[PDB]
Formats: C-alpha cells, sequence, structure tokens
C-alpha cells in the first residue's frame, strides 16, 4: 500500500522524532520525518566510509541501491506537485565552504539525482554567510521560516552546514466555524492549566480508538485536507493521567497506517486547540543516538565523495518547521490535553509532519 521508499523515509523520520520527543518530553515539538529522511538521503551521496555505513544502517537503504535515487525523486515530485492543492513549502540545502576542491563530477551528479545543488559560501564572512543561508531558507519557505541559523551557530571555522525547513498551513476539507472558536482551559502534563483558543465543530469525523500495549485507550481522529491528499491525525490518551509519551514511544509509520485503516465516520463534536508551532531541532544528538556519530566529528567524518582533498564534518544539521492549525447529542472529543498530530500524504503513505502539542 505505501511506497517502499516512502515507508523507509517515514519510518526513519519517525525514529528521529522519537529521539527529539524523548529529549524534550514536555516541550512543544513540530517535526518533519520526511524532511529529515530526505536531507539524510542526500547526505549519503556526499558521504563515504564509516560515516556512510552509519547513515545507511539507520535509514534501512543505500542511495546506491538501484532505483533508490529515482524513487526518492518521484516521491518528492509526488508530494510537491500542483495536484496536491494543499501547498507545502519546504527546502533543504547542503552549504559547503567555498574554495574547497570538490570531487570533480559530484556537483552535476548530485543535481542529476536530487535536482538540487550544493551551495558554496564563504563562512569567513560569518554574519554574511549566516544571512545568505537564512535568507535562502526564508525565500524558499514562502518567507515563513526565518533565522534558521541563530547567532553563534556558525563561525569562521564552519565548513559544512546541513539545512532543512518546512512550513505547512493546510486547509481542512471540512472547516471549523470561526464563530465556534473560543477560549478554553487546557491541561498541561505538569497538572497546571492555561486558557487557549480552541476550535469547535460537530460533524461526521473519521475516528477510531487504539490501546497502548499496557492497555491504555487513546483517541485518534483524522482531519482530511481539502486536496483529498493529506490528512492530519490527532491522537491522545483518553485518560489525562496517562502521559502523551505512552503514545510517542509506540509510534511508527505503520501504526499510523493502521489508524487510518480503522477509521469510521461518526457524529462527533471535536474541540481542537487552534495552534501555531515553530520549532528548530538540532539533529546532531538525535542522529548520534541512532548510530550516526562520525558525520559531526571533525577528522573522523568521511565526506570523501563530496571532497577527498580536504577534511569535512557537519558543523550544523538543523531542521526548522512551522505548522499552523486553524479554522481554514453526539459524543464529545475535547483535545484539552497534550496530544500528538501527524500530517500524512495518503496516496504514498508519507509522514510529512509529526509533533506533540504539550502547550498550545
Ligand atoms: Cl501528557
Ligand atoms: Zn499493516
Amino acid at each position: 500500500p505505501p511506497s517502499y521508499v516512502a515507508h523507509l523515509a517515514s519510518d526513519f523520520g519517525v525514529r528521529v522524532f522519537q529521539q527529539v520527543a524523548q529529549a524534550s518530553k514536555d516541550r512543544n515539538v513540530v517535526f518533519s520525518p520526511y524532511g529529515v529522511a530526505s536531507v539524510l538521503a542526500m547526505l549519503q551521496l556526499t558521504t563515504g566510509g564509516e560515516t556512510q555505513q552509519q547513515i545507511q544502517a539507520a535509514m534501512g537503504f543505500k542511495i546506491d541501491d538501484k532505483g533508490m535515487a529515482p524513487a526518492l525523486r518521484h516521491l518528492y515530485k509526488e508530494l510537491m506537485g500542483p495536484w496536491n492543492k494543499d501547498e507545502i513549502s519546504t527546502t533543504d540545502a547542503i552549504f559547503v565552504q567555498r574554495d574547497l576542491k570538490l570531487v570533480q563530477g559530484f556537483m552535476p551528479h548530485f543535481f542529476r539525482l536530487f535536482r538540487s545543488t550544493v551551495k558554496q559560501v564563504d563562512f569567513s564572512e560569518v554574519e554574511r554567510a549566516r544571512f545568505i543561508i537564512n535568507d535562502w531558507v526564508k525565500t524558499h519557505t514562502k518567507g515563513m521560516i526565518s533565522n534558521l541559523l541563530g547567532k553563534g551557530a556558525v563561525d569562521q571555522l564552519t565548513r559544512l552546514v546541513l539545512v532543512n525547513a518546512l512550513y505547512f498551513n493546510g486547509q481542512f476539507k471540512t472547516p471549523f466555524p470561526d464563530s465556534s472558536t473560543h477560549r478554553r482551559l487546557f491541561h498541561k502534563s505538569d497538572g497546571s492549566t492555561v486558557s487557549v483558543p480552541m476550535m469547535a465543530q460537530t460533524n461526521k469525523f473519521n475516528y477510531t480508538e487504539f490501546t497502548t500495549p499496557d492497555g491504555h485507550y487513546y483517541d485518534i481522529l483524522e482531519l482530511p485536507y481539502h486536496g483529498d491528499t493529506l490528512s492530519m491525525f490527532i491522537a491522545a490518551p483518553y485518560e489525562k493521567e496517562v502521559p502523551l509519551s505512552a503514545l510517542t514511544n509506540i509510534l511508527s509509520a505503520q501504526l499510523i497506517s493502521h489508524w487510518k485503516g480503522n477509521m469510521t465516520r461518526l457524529p462527533r463534536l471535536l474541540v481542537l486547540p487552534k495552534f501555531s508551532l515553530e520549532t528548530e531541532v538540532d539533529l546532531r544528538k538525535p542522529l548520534e543516538n541512532l548510530g550516526m556519530t562520525d558525520m559531526f566529528r571533525q577528522f573522523q567524518a568521511d565526506f570523501t565523495s563530496l571532497s577527498d582533498q580536504e577534511p569535512l564534518h557537519v558543523a550544523q544539521a538543523l531542521q526548522k518547521v512551522k505548522i499552523e492549525v486553524n479554522e481554514s447529542a453526539p459524543e464529545e472529543i475535547i483535545m484539552d490535553r497534550p496530544f500528538l498530530f501527524v500530517v500524512r500524504h495518503n496516496p504514498t503513505g508519507t509522514v510529512l509532519f509529526m509533533g506533540q502539542v504539550m502547550e498550545p
């Protein structure tokens, strides 16, 4: 049912998300499982030796394997095509220090595969190199993702920067009435409460309930987008006493597919907090946790496919994502507690976005 590579990409990106979620247990996190898989799929082409092994081992595939590069290319083009209706602004980029002899033939080879190019910049001009990179990222995200590199992120010694940014403000197939949006009490994991804008809509929603292995029931709702291609999945334990982590730790691309397959439409009243999350994740620690350590270590990093004439290592590997959820006697579903969301491309089964709303 899913694309073989879409599954590999999604499963990989999900494992990375779980690493971020475990690190920031009680903070908001919005992440792109597909984005991180994609930028790391590209990194495979620049990477060699042990550094490549670690990435390949973690992703479950080699950009080397036959048809693997086309597959990703087709997947991307499928996700970003006009037929989707619901726009997704995304960008990735490898920035390399200028005046470093690159492996003759790599540039055009990288382009033939991913239809992107490696950008060369002078990190010597720290603040200029930083603006060049940030303005690129903003320019290629409808101007939505700004300042992806904060002051200090890069210095005159930076030689390789890895960047990925996404913005999504989708429009629901069935919109929430503006009039129903009101301030409502949200219960945070620590037991405290804040009053936040929540949307309300009675409709025949896609819904189903799963149990955690330990037997805790949790609600899952699917909110399709007007393009009939993407869907948001909202999931959270029914019992507030059960932490959201109980879901995040069992999460997988495959589980989400089962959620979808078990959905039935039922007259429901959904109260869902209106929210706008922006998050930058430093991919280093999460990726290191998954066995990919070489790529960040100066002289141990093997990027000999990109440049064998001079040592390289990733100074920064950063993803920044902005997601906005807005308006665009039946059973009552109130998301007044920390919950997961998943944005999914259903035709391919790709997990584009994933996040936890710990505090709207
Ligand atoms: Cl919680
Ligand atoms: Zn299955």
